[PDB]
Formats: C-alpha cells, sequence, structure tokens
C-alpha cells in the first residue's frame, strides 16, 4: 500500500492515513478476499468462486447446491467448497449454519492452507483484528456460543477446531471486522474478510467508498484526501439521524462517532422533516412518532421471515399513513418504509408499483446521502432498469446515466458494472 501507512489514531485504535494526495475517484488500494462465502439465497445466480452473475451456471454434481462459471471456477473453489459439499448431502434439510459460521469455517480453512501472511494482510493481519472481547454482554456471548456449536456440528469432518476461547475471539473478530459484499443494486451477495480494508476507521462523512469487483475489494476517494489525513469509510447506512447511526455504532462496533456530521447534527432536522400544517405538531408528539417509527422499523425487520408479500406491503402502507399525520414524505422514517415497500414490489415482480415507490424515494435520497453514495447510485439504477422494462426509454436512459456518473467515481470508469449498464442503454 505505497502511499498510505498504518498509525495509532487517538481514541480510535489503529487506522490508515495518507502520505500523498488522492483526488476524487482515485484508487487508493485494492485487497483480494482473504476468505469469502456466497450467500445461500444467491446460489445458482452467481458463481460461488468469482461471484460473476450468469444464467445457466454449472452445478456441483455431488451436492447440487453450488454453481460455477465453468470447470476452472469449480476446481478453484474446491478447497473451500469441500467444507460444505458432503455435509449438505449428509444433513439435507437440516444443514443450516449461519453465514457468520460459514465464513468463519473458511477463515479456519485458509489459516490451515496458508499460515503465512497473505497479500491481503500487508498492513493488518487477521490474527491482529480487534475483537472487543471484554465488551460482549451475555446476549452476544450466547450468540457466539450458538455459532461455535453450529461450527462444530456442521464442519467436524473437514476442519480442525481451535479451543473454545480461541473461537470466541475469532467470531468476535469476524463481528468487528467482517464485510458484506453487495451487487450493483446493493443486493446482498455474501460475506468476506478483507484484512487491509478492515484497518480503516469509520466516519459519517467518509472520504472513501469500498466497492467490489467480483471478490476483490477496491477503495476509492469520494473526497479530496491530503497527506496526514486519516482515511475513513462509513460502516453504516448514512441515511439516518445522528442518534440512530450512533446506536448502531455502539451496538455493533462499541464506539461513538465524533465526526463533523455527528458533532454538528447539521443534517438531522431535514432527515426528520415535520409537516408544516399551520398548527405545528408539538415536541412530545414529534418525540412519540420518532419512537414509533424506530419500533416499526425493528418490527418489520423480523416480520419478513413469516409474512406473505401482500402482508408486508400492507404494513408498509399502514405505517406510512400513520406517520404521514406528522412526517413529510422526505422524512427518513417515511423513506425507510417506502424503500421496504419497493423491495416487496420487486420480489412480487410488480414493476409499476416498484417504480412509483422509487420515484418518491430518489429526490430525498439525493438530499440526505453524501455526494457520492452507493445508496443513491443503486436507486438510480433500479429506477432506470424499471423504466427500461416498461419501455420508457428516455426516462430510463436518464436514470441509468445518473447511476453511471456516481459509479464512475466510486467503482472506477472501467468497472464491469458500468460497461453492463452502458450496454443496457445501447439496447
Ligand atoms: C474494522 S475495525 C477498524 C480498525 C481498528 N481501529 C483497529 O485498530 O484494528 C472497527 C473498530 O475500530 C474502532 N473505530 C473505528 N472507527 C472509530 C471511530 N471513528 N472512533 C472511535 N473508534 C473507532 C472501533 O473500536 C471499531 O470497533
Ligand atoms: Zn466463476
Ligand atoms: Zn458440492
Ligand atoms: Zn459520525
Amino acid at each position: 500500500l505505497g502511499g498510505l501507512e498504518r498509525f495509532c489514531s487517538p481514541g480510535k485504535g489503529r487506522g490508515l492515513r495518507a502520505l500523498q494526495p488522492f483526488q476524487v475517484g482515485d484508487l487508493l488500494f485494492s485487497c483480494p478476499a482473504y476468505a469469502y462465502v456466497l450467500t445461500v439465497n444467491e446460489r445458482g445466480n452467481h458463481c460461488e468462486y468469482c461471484f460473476t452473475r450468469k444464467e445457466g451456471l454449472s452445478k456441483c454434481g455431488r451436492c447440487k447446491q453450488a454453481f460455477y462459471c465453468n470447470v476452472e471456477c469449480q476446481k478453484e473453489d474446491w478447497p473451500m467448497h469441500k467444507l460444505e459439499c458432503s455435509p449438505m448431502v449428509v444433513f439435507g434439510e437440516n444443514w443450516n449454519p449461519s453465514e457468520t459460521v460459514r465464513l468463519t469455517a473458511r477463515i479456519l480453512a485458509k489459516q490451515k492452507i496458508h499460515p503465512e501472511r497473505t497479500p491481503s494482510e500487508k498492513l493488518l493481519a487477521v490474527k491482529e483484528f480487534e475483537s472487543h472481547l471484554d465488551k460482549l454482554d451475555n446476549e452476544k456471548k450466547d450468540l457466539i456460543q450458538s455459532d461455535i456449536a453450529a461450527l462444530h456440528h456442521f464442519y467436524s469432518k473437514h476442519l480442525g477446531f481451535p479451543d473454545n476461547d480461541s473461537l470466541v475471539v475469532l467470531f468476535a473478530q469476524v463481528n468487528c471486522n467482517g464485510f458484506t459484499i453487495e451487487d450493483e443494486e446493493l443486493s446482498h451477495l455474501g460475506s468476506a474478510i478483507f484484512p487491509d480494508v478492515a484497518l480503516m476507521n469509520h466516519s459519517c462523512c467518509p472520504n472513501v467508498i469500498v466497492t467490489y469487483k467480483g471478490t476483490l475489494a477496491e477503495v476509492r476517494a469520494v473526497q479530496e484526501i491530503k497527506p496526514g489525513e486519516e482515511v475513513f469509510t462509513s460502516y453504516i447506512d448514512l441515511l439516518y439521524p445522528t442518534e440512530d447511526r450512533n446506536d448502531r455504532l455502539r451496538d455493533s462496533y462499541f464506539f461513538t462517532c465524533e465526526c463533523q456530521e455527528c458533532t454538528t447534527k447539521d443534517k438531522d432536522k431535514a432527515k426528520v422533516e415535520i409537516r408544516k400544517l399551520s398548527d405545528p405538531p408539538k415536541a412530545e408528539a414529534i418525540r412519540d412518532m420518532v419512537r414509533y417509527a424506530r419500533n416499526v422499523i425493528e418490527e418489520f425487520r423480523r416480520a419478513k421471515h413469516y409474512k406473505s408479500p401482500s402482508e408486508l406491503l400492507e404494513i408498509c402502507e399502514l405505517s406510512q399513513e400513520k406517520m404521514s399525520s406528522v412526517f413529510e414524505d422526505s422524512n427518513v422514517y417515511m423513506l425507510h418504509m417506502m424503500y421496504q415497500a419497493m423491495g416487496v414490489c420487486l420480489y412480487m415482480q410488480d414493476w409499476e408499483g416498484a417504480l412509483q415507490y422509487g420515484q418518491k424515494i430518489i429526490k430525498p435520497y439525493s438530499k440526505h446521502y453524501p455526494l457520492y453514495s452507493l445508496n443513491v447510485a443503486s436507486m438510480w439504477l433500479k429506477l432506470g432498469r424499471l423504466y427500461m422494462g416498461l419501455e420508457h426509454k428516455a426516462a430510463g436512459e436518464k436514470a441509468l446515466k445518473k447511476a453511471i456518473a456516481i459509479m464512475e467515481v466510486a467503482h472506477g470508469k472501467d468497472h464491469p458494472y458500468i460497461s453492463e449498464i452502458k450496454q443496457e442503454i445501447e439496447s
């Protein structure tokens, strides 16, 4: 990592700082996955090995639950895939390790195959990851123990297990340092370890964005970075108010952020936009609605697992209409529910409903999110793809170009996603 260095960032543990200028769109560095796993729901849609999306992926003939571009990808994936190939046959319907277990199994396999420092650990090694072991409550430890039991239960034929203490440290490290890989529409693809990328601290006004080229992580400047400046990503969805962001940061990462966004709260008021109405909603009425909104968000998070698509849409409508007594359409809590509703429409292949939702989401998104934001870019892309399918060519092309302009900065001009999107314009 030539023009960067590891340092002690006061109050933030270890960090990464620049030793040379980076301009907007510059590639700071890339980092090959140390370990990674394609999410179960994407099997048969993306190659397990390289994450390429393709119809007609070649199926593993033993387990019938792993798919590849070709024999090369299948062969290359085998050292990792063998941890699950036979167990999936043996266990059948009962094979259900969490994705965290699946990834941690591959970390252990990699440590056996390649004990020495890898090219993904030039500045920070997996073994050096922060765990926050001393901060875990009974709830978190109970979860880690359940994962350790699943790891032993499902992987015992192919993996050597370290002792319980070591596995607790490892799973905690995975929690603190683990990445999720998303596609160009920000759909969940899988989980990965990128040790050098894990070195970067958080800010709610980040100067870099991490994107993915298959299983390769790339890090590009979204603000000008000068020598001596610390390099920050955002660990979280930047849509939400300062309190909401920090509750998540404390809960998952055990810190409170003190960036300019969290210090000033300059953007909080517009995020929680209140209807004028001439006779304004009172302070405690506004307090109560924010509390209810944050509760329905959680209520919905778990509601997905049971309820039907029509049922989920119903509760989006109901909460939307309840909040609209006080909240503007641009209100972040209203945006959240609208965004969930859009996802339900897309699954239902109700393209027109999806589109009507996207159109009400996009302008507020552009306001609340930073200048270059993958959340904004992916919304433009979904919009453009929806317009194109409805044969709204002009509107489609416009929205796709909006996506490209952001993506050229975050993903690089030469990124395969940009070529693909340009081909959707030429077709
Ligand atoms: C992915 S690690 C980042 C590298 C880490 N600081 C280290 O020394 O290994 C995530 C952890 O870094 C720390 N951290 C990251 N950003 C921070 C910030 N802005 N303020 C305080 N601590 C931060 C927290 O302890 C968090 O759990
Ligand atoms: Zn492949
Ligand atoms: Zn198999
Ligand atoms: Zn912040």
